[PDB]
């Protein structure tokens, strides 16, 4: 499942990581699968100090289906949807100050979702306890480039 991928939405409990300025507030680029997916290059932007920081990291697959990567803390995410265009994690970030921000991350090739897609997306991240308010839409404020 290689290509160039954009993120459409994400949330947090704690949406400050999210917001413009977060750690997570992260911007897709690239999401390149190896051959049984054991491991997963994610290409990708944070706007951090007013700087476009890049980043190329690699998530493994543990023994339970769920990847770890390491990314502003620790991080443990399971790929909960899957479709041609569109995909959602859900990740449990561990920071070096040990704050646990749990939270969705949709990630496809178009720069927002349907009014179908964005209510199950509202009753998702309410029934794993993220406010409908904590959902950061990216679309048009990824003014980074891909160097």
């Amino acid at each position: 499942i290689n290509g160039d991928w954009n993120t459409i939405a994400l949330s947090a409990d704690n949406k400050e990581k999210i917001e413009e300025g977060g750690p997570l507030r992260v911007y897709f680029r690239q999401v390149d699968c190896n051959d049984d997916c054991s491991e997963i290059t994610f290409r990708l932007y944070v706007k951090l100090s007013g700087e476009c920081k890049e980043s190329t990291v690699i998530a493994s697959q543990t023994p339970d289906d769920f990847y770890t990567v390491q990314f502003a803390g620790e991080n443990t995410f399971l790929i909960v949807d899957k479709q041609e265009d569109l995909f959602t994690l859900y990740n449990t970030n561990v920071d070096e100050n040990g704050l646990v921000t749990r939270g969705y991350a949709i990630i496809g090739k178009r720069d927002s979702l349907t009014p179908e897609e964005t209510s199950h997306f509202e009753e998702a991240n309410e029934l794993k306890g993220i406010p409908k308010g904590n959902i950061e839409y990216l679309a048009g404020t990824d003014d980074c480039p891909e160097r």
